[PDB]
């Protein structure tokens, strides 16, 4: 019976993850009704591999949810089937060069110089005399809602509707313990988040940033071709969704803490430029935060000894690759100077490779960058406490002296 079904990894998996990768690569979950696959290599290739399909909707509603369907008219099915995250190419690709407009080269010059000042500001807001500091709540937490905000164009005054609605719809992806919200209240939550998307781009919600992601989309509805209005919204509330997830936290809280338990690389941050380059890069890797992600066998594929059906459902442990010693000489170090750390799963790779990911990586240097330079003393000051969540996994509490 699975060691990865315990919730007592969730804190220090990556013991567990070695040993596994080591003697049960691959090997079945019965809370997840799927095969785990804990290698770099079978992961990597995994994610690349056309005999897997992202098309899982229906797989992992079951895993989840088993005993509960639901009809091919429901939003869960309508949602799934009109976004990039899981659907096949070619509508993958239909749906992703519909939403180029917010991620262009273009684009994102002006997002380095927007996050740049947005993490500028959040470390200057600390106060002087502030020795503490819980860095969850004051920061990891805080610095992704103001990207939202000041880069995504989230509206401010919309904040309220938005963050609980997310943070519930996220309990979907609990990892193998019990759902602790109904998938009728789910369900609920992610039709509003299509009602919301829809009114905000017809001006009946908030005000929308200029320059912002939002706005770049809003812009370029009039000239798409190839999508409809109503996948225009679909994709909107997966933006919404994936923008205040925990993914975000739980990447800036992770990498603080190793930047606090490992103070010669805040004097390699320090010294040298690359390191500075290769920050976000290795904090991705050192904590995958979504540690595990989801596919279904479109055909019988054999992995780690294994032979597994057409139909079946995989679970790719991005965390257990991005640890894996034959892919990254000694894992477990947080190392800047680490010459491969780009070659990291945290955002995927291949076809569904992370839309945000330069974004996320403009927004963790920065954060660093002013953190770093303000506070080079960083260390804990008690146990950092990690939310029970194997599947997204972040830090609760991150108790820290500044100096
Ligand atoms: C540190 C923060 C983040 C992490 C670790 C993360 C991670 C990931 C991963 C692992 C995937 C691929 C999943 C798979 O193929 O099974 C992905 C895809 C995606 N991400 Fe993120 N991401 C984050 C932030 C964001 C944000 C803020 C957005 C908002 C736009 C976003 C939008 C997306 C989209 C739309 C996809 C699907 C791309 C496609 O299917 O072509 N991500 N991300
Ligand atoms: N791992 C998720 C996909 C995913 C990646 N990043 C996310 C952020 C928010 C919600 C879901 C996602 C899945 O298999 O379904």
């Amino acid at each position: 019976p699975s060691p990865l079904a315990d919730p007592s990894i969730v804190p220090d998996p990556y013991p567990v993850y070695a040993d596994l990768a080591q003697r049960r690569p691959v090997h079945w979950v019965e809370r997840l009704n799927a095969w785990a696959v804990l290698t770099y290599a079978d992961c990597a290739a995994g994610l690349k591999d056309p005999r897997l399909t992202a098309d899982r909707g229906t797989e992992v509603l079951a895993a989840k949810f088993p005993g509960q369907p639901l009809p091919p008219d429901n939003i869960f099915h309508r949602w799934t089937k009109n976004v990039v995250m899981y659907t096949d190419p070619p509508l993958h690709d239909a749906l992703r060069r519909s939403v180029r407009a917010g991620f262009t080269r273009a684009a994102h010059q002006h997002y380095d110089q927007v996050l740049q000042k947005v993490a500028h500001d959040l470390v200057a807001s600390i106060p002087a005399g502030a020795t503490e500091i819980d860095a969850v709540p004051a920061l990891a937490a805080e610095l992704p809602v103001r990207s939202a905000v000041h880069a995504f164009g989230v509206p401010e005054e919309d904040l309220g509707f938005l963050i609980p609605r997310v943070n519930t719809i996220m309990t979907y992806f609990s990892g193998p313990k019990d759902q602790p919200v109904t998938q009728e209240i789910i369900l609920e939550k992610l039709t509003d988040l299509h009602t919301y998307a829809s009114e905000l781009l017809q001006g009946m919600r908030g005000k929308v940033l200029p320059d912002t992601v939002i706005a770049r989309l809003a812009a370029a509805q009039d000239g798409l071709t190839e999508t409809t209005p109503e996948q225009t919204v679909h994709q909107l509330a997966l933006v919404f969704i994936a923008l205040f997830a925990p993914t975000t936290p739980g990447s800036l809280s992770s990498g603080t803490l190793a930047f606090a338990r490992n103070p010669r690389q805040v004097e390699r941050f320090l010294a040298d430029q690359a390191c500075v380059d290769n920050t976000a890069n290795e904090v991705l890797r050192y904590n995958a935060s979504n540690q595990f992600t989801w596919r279904v066998a479109a055909k019988d594929v054999e992995m780690g000894g294994v032979r597994i059906e057409a139909g079946q459902t995989l679970a790719l442990f991005l965390g257990s690759a991005n640890r894996d010693a034959n892919m990254f000489e000694r894992p477990n170090d947080f190392d800047l100077d680490r010459p491969n750390s780009a070659r990291h799963l945290s955002f995927g790779q291949g076809v569904h490779a992370c839309l945000a990911a330069q974004l996320i990586s403009l927004q963790l240097k920065w954060f660093y960058v002013a953190l770093l330079n303000r506070f080079p003393g960083i260390r804990t000051a008690g146990e950092p406490i990690w939310n029970e969540n194997l599947e997204f996994r972040s830090l609760r509490s991150l108790p820290l002296s500044l100096r």
